[PDB]
């Protein structure tokens, strides 16, 4: 007989967790209890800080809520209006020199004329083959050059996606990016290149909000606190070390056993195989493909620039810079970063060198995170990531090399993205199944590996969904289904839902 | 204050009404009640009783199951082997002088060779058309013709489906039959031409099941019998007269009024709305569309004869009989007609004239079920649609003048089909919406009036649907995404939840 | 017995019919004689002159030729080089204030953005309905639109088209205007929109050569004097009155009547048919269709305008003016208006006021000529037609409104262009084949009615072609296959063939 | 100086030279004359006869005339009706145990009906593509399988094609096919599958008229008799063994030589070029590609067999006989073997085997005449070949295995088909205009070396025409545009000409 005994056992308190233990408590009927190696809980969700001051999330966290559920639950986690900062979702690709406004199609009119020929020409193109194309494209690279033509698409999304996944273009699937139909709006990006317009796709309804403080990692430590503490086990004591499917039992580092009927897994699912010492199990899940994800911080003396401005975040399909992604995370809260009467000795310059005195000078502050992706198809240098970012941000004229910084961030993180591969779903389906037919839901960014159901909503969510599914026979939906969940408001799930509202009668 | 009080209240017994309270049991929450004004359940799944012996559904009812929840109740209402028969679906078109296989265009090899050509060619232009396709079809008319072209066309679906739904073809949508491309198979057509292929669309994979006793109508008896009697009030005694939607009350005809949180109405919508003496909804409901169903049943003395078989149901296209299906409802079921040895006179025969004898005679006796459709583009004249049914068995050699007639049965249904017209939706989307402000779940064939989810596993799940979304936030995916549901097995709702077992533990 | 009788007798001393004359004249087999009702032979290809010194061609009239034989017929007129002089062929479109280059599709970057925009649209749409196209275009007006699309048809082709046939685009056949496929270039199109770009279609080897004296009609004068002149028969001395097809009796208006073997008729069908008193050709040539054309000369003062500058000829799709094309006459010979030592008084200024003086002033002076046709749909003031031609040369900002005219010419001719409606071949098919059967070769402008072969070197061929056919069994290439002759070079026959080297030797 | 001086000499008397002999007679304007190394006219147009009387043409030869002005020429050398017989033009395909009446594709009917279905399927996916082809097919075989989808191809075009052109279809150009749409008629071949009907594509108003006497080699025997045998040179006298193109003399065998002022040259342009010593010509037409010809005849014993009937040519794609053509010889003609008196002995049975009796015994005969191709792509044994045929006679049941075989013939010709390669116009348009600077006319089936105006009614016209174009400035048309004069009618070169008829007067 375990130590310890539940019907529903979590492993794991990131967002797909906190989700799993929000519902179990909202219900109120089976036992359960959460699990998670770290005393913080947020996993890639949470925030760093460092000495100097400067925080920094695990890469650039901008949230989009396709659920009345998690807004419900951020809502409980941190109801003042000043717990949140509102910002437009303003977002630019560097390509040429110039900040080209998303989407980078649309917005071309900012390149040469010549490069325009080239552009429209490849998109000509595609447009005449998408009007007699009766196949859907079989790689995301095919769908990118229907979708955009040659031209546009050699200028942004295959360099840019390469940087991003990793893996060639050609070696990814495609469902993932929804059900529309792979072909242009010629009419649309003509019509702004004759006319001379840029245009972005934000404004006063396409927003999104940031936590005041603690970062993306406020979020989920928030959440977390309103559970019952006596269900939670948060750090080495809570380190899952051994599952043991058969019996249906979970051993921790410190030899605690925990029995459990149904076991929602929301660990790397690589990693559960591995602990659930199946051999099957591991060859499988050693079949998925990952990306490593290195974050890179920089804080920077001085006011906000005007060249910066109220950019948020930023795309580098070129190869003058190692990063795909910048963050102006300066923006996002004034508290990501030092007041200006804080005092920091100036660290280096922009241009690498080490300046004059130790003086503490005093701000304002902004600050620059930075995305370098890594896999066994693309290396990263470790020992000069950082130094080639900084060089990256002096090439893209992002920092004047007089620019002083007084705070550096660098940190790996090995499971970053899943990847949708070709062979994702094969793989998949020869995993996850068999899982099930033990109890046991592994669900989440890793832990069911669908980039396209990869945000922190959908995340908490394939939690919610895999309680309902136990307890309540629901559809998991978001797991399984991820253009119906995108495509919809989804609503009709509430923190406080009928049930609860009869019982406390 | 009411006379009864509950949380939910159920307005209707048929399967939809059966849905919503074999799911509300099953939680065992919330307090609610269902009522009916009919004694026995069951509603258009009914089944009636000659007084020679013969059962009538209300026309052909044949169970094709898409929910795991739907077949635990069947099971827990008639669990027995041998509550049920199994047969193959097996069902023909009518068509010059033949008896043509489903699926039609499989099987025009039974047709003269000159008009295989007319077909093919037909079908080639629909096929060529299909390739450079690049709209949807906007009317019913536009799908079919793309589907089968003209020739095809002209033979079956476009007469058919006038006599029954009786609305002109161009007057109806096309979404209802779901999201397939309209595009023709020419390549089975013509293979099947070739080869000379009279192939049936059935086998040992495509069954149904019918019940043993009672027709239809014993499976919602059986499953009404599982419900806790005293939350059931059926009969003249459960007969809703008026909805008072602002003080959340019903009165019922002897005068009992009952007060609801959430109310759950299977009543046809349009007489909800004068049920509430709303007039806007008044309107609005009356901008619907929908035929009236005669159902006629025909008793006859003999054995099976040879030319009928194990036919199941049969479809007219052609204009030498009033009905648009037949069901050889004696091959449904051995008690669905008297026994050999039941001694019946002859009370005509089928060419109308009188039998030698009026002495009662042995058997055994099959039997015929027939449908004609009634609208305002389509009266039918009650006082000779009997023996123009009658006349249309000869005239399509059914039966033969010389067979004797034992029994017949006519019975008008004003609410047979909701007719998927241009309008539905546009009307639809203004009716729900507003009743749902009121906390008002109108459910149903025609709660909710819409063909592709009304069938008697569909209603049924559109009552549990409803009952999951009030008391546990679930979506009503049958009522709002039909082709998501029909496409698909869904097996995570079940009778046993685990939400049971964990607190029967 | 008649007063004169030859083996071939040419009546008409315009381009075909000179053509006719040529080639037996080289030929010297059987014996011939030309004969027009003219002293001066020419016909449409002839020019008049003023009073006051002011040369004009019957309208724009520039050579391209197809063939070497027209060549060598041009070179022995006129062997010298100062006899020429070359051009080239600069030609714009007046729209909304602007000179458009030809061809306008290309030059639209000089409209309103707004306008390029539409312009665009409507050609993606052309492109697109282009690449899944199976049909021909049936007539003008769908040719027009599947070639630019909408917006590009609306600006020019459709108006300005309606301006020179008299007759709406939607009457008229396209077989005419060649084999080419009706589908846009839609990347030139918009490549130079992108670029701001004009770009016309002449350089230095699009040119054409013009008469240094006495305008297109010194051509046919120097022509025809290499002609046996006792083998010509020019003035009311040669005016044909009467054709006698039955006893090929050809009959003059002083009386002489003419015997023939062969007929080359190059007269107007529909005059022929009446001069043969058939009554059956007169109803059938009647069906033809044809407009008029009006030519007005403006004589201006002073030196070529810089507005003007090398500008040949100029398209009017606008409604501002009535004529539908303008020649800029003086930029074609130093020759074609008086020398600028030359004293005229000033007639009109061009506003419509009278002069300041009415001394006769120097010049230089320069020459604008216009075209405005006629038809039973599109009548002409002749009254009124000059003063609105010159109204309409201040509209489209041709002269200012203080220009000096010094001389004026207007002239209506009746049969200017023969129409391609869709009946003209379904007619002609009729009438042609009768008048062969009486061995009858009726060709040219208005003897066959082609205006696809309807140029200076077409006419002259086709009666070339025909006494080839006569003489040596040629097919009538010209005739019967205008895309042939005018999709090559035709080379092959020579004013100097073997036949004639042969024989010398 | 010469021997003799002639303005155009012509080297060659099959069909090509006869026709510009014909010419140059009929214009009897420069002087002429015509040499052979064969005292016969006809080149691969005459016929052999065996020691036994069995008439054979060089395979099969049947005349289809574009011309007038061949007809003309023929009725004059064989005026009488008795010259001639008249048959329908019936072929048939050898395919599976059947013979299938041309066209192919039209009759399928009669080949097994899951060989049907796989036939039609095959063309359904042509049909689909090329209703969105915009590129024209580049070879042969990209033709075929566009024309019949890839069952239909392999069944007949793709193999038989080899069989003649003796190199693979993927080699062969496709443009001398004409211009017709690379497209399948697939409701013409779906109805007559549908209807279970064959049809052959000929009858009354589709014949052609054979010579009584003589084999085809009677027309141009009888032909050349019409010209003044003083201008011609045929036999050991008039073999053309030097030519020199800078002097314009030709030298004969006898070392008799010729001066001319123009030459139309009729050998293969492969000899011409050795003939003129010219090391760049004889490169370059070393670079074209041709096939050998054998031909096989077989005399047999018997009056003319059932199962042959009115069968006149007959194709073999299959690998059970070498030959890709036989003829039914015997109904060519009743003179093309002997009469039925004519005692002949039995050489051998068709089963190879001795004959019972030596003893020459009477007819009646029939006779077959067998084509087997050739090339460095398809070597033939022509030590077997003869046995080969025989037994392909035998393996498609044209001859029962005791079949009297009573004479026998073979003969193999070198230059048998000039071989429409994809490479063949890129070296003739390098070989023809070089000869043309030098006044050589070089023109025939391998003058010019295209087959798609290659049989005798071309060859004949290449001839008249290219005299026509050296005397009187004609277009050939034949040479350079195929397309051009076998679409039409051509009617107006007559061997009496309006020249001819003038000068008479």
């Amino acid at each position: 007989h375990p130590d310890i005994s539940v019907d529903v056992l979590v492993i794991g308190a990131g967002p797909t967790g906190l989700g799993a233990a929000k519902r179990l408590n909202q219900i109120d009927g089976p036992s359960w209890m959460i699990v998670d190696s770290n005393e913080t809980p947020g996993g890639l969700a949470s925030t760093d800080v460092t000495p100097e001051g400067f925080l920094y999330d695990v890469g650039g966290h901008v949230i989009f809520s396709h659920y009345k559920y998690f807004d419900d639950c951020l809502d409980e986690a941190l109801p003042k209006e000043d717990d949140w900062y509102t910002h437009q979702r303003i977002s630019y690709v560097r390509c040429q020199g110039q900040w080209v406004p998303a989407p980078f199609q649309n917005n071309i009119s900012m390149l040469p004329k010549e490069e325009q020929v080239k552009c429209i020409d490849g998109m000509i193109d595609a447009a005449l083959e998408a009007r007699v194309a009766n196949t859907k494209p079989k790689t995301f690279d095919e769908w990118i050059v229907r979708m955009m033509g040659t031209g546009i698409a050699d200028l942004f999304m295959r360099p840019y996606n390469f940087k991003v996944w990793a893996v060639p273009t050609t070696k990814m699937q495609c469902a993932w990016l929804g059900e529309r139909v792979a072909a242009p709006n010629l009419k649309a990006v003509t019509t702004n290149v004759i006319l001379g317009k840029t245009a972005g796709n934000w404004g006063p309804n396409a927003t999104f909000r940031f936590p005041a403080r603690g970062g993306t990692g406020g979020i989920w430590i928030a959440v977390a606190n309103t559970l019952p503490k006596e269900k939670t086990r948060f750090g080495e004591k809570g380190k899952v070390t051994k599952v043991n499917a058969n019996n249906k039992t979970v051993t921790l580092q410190d030899g605690t056993t925990i029995g459990y009927k149904k076991l929602v897994s929301t660990m790397a699912v690589d990693f559960l195989a591995e602990a659930m010492n199946d051999q099957e199990l591991v060859g499988l899940t050693k079949q998925l493909f990952y990306s490593s994800t290195h974050v890179i911080g920089v804080g920077v003396r001085g006011s906000r620039p005007e060249r910066i401005g109220d950019k948020c975040w930023l795309y580098f399909p070129e190869d003058n810079c190692p990063f795909y992604r910048a963050t102006i995370f300066s923006n996002y809260s004034p508290y990501n970063q030092p007041e200006a009467s804080a005092a920091l000795p100036t660290m280096q310059l922009a241009d690498g060198s080490r300046p004059q005195s130790t003086e503490a000078k005093e701000g304002p502050y902004w600050s620059i995170m930075l995305e370098v992706s890594e896999s066994s198809m693309k290396p990263v240098n470790q020992e000069t990531i950082l130094a080639d970012c900084i060089q990256g941000l002096v090439n893209t004229e992002m920092l004047k090399p007089t620019d002083e910084i007084v705070s550096t961030y660098h940190r790996r993180f090995d499971h970053g993205y899943p990847t949708p591969t070709l062979e994702r779903e094969g793989t998949l389906t020869q995993i996850l199944p068999k899982l099930q037919d033990k109890d046991i839901w592994s669900r989440g960014r890793f832990g069911s590996w669908r980039y396209e159901v990869g945000n922190q909503d959908h995340s908490f969510m394939l939690g919610v969904e895999a309680v309902d599914n136990i307890v309540n026979g629901a559809v998991e939906l978001t797991l399984n289904y991820p253009d119906f969940v995108n495509g919809r408001q989804n609503t009709e799930r509430r923190l406080v839902d009928g049930a609860q509202v009869f019982a406390k009668s």
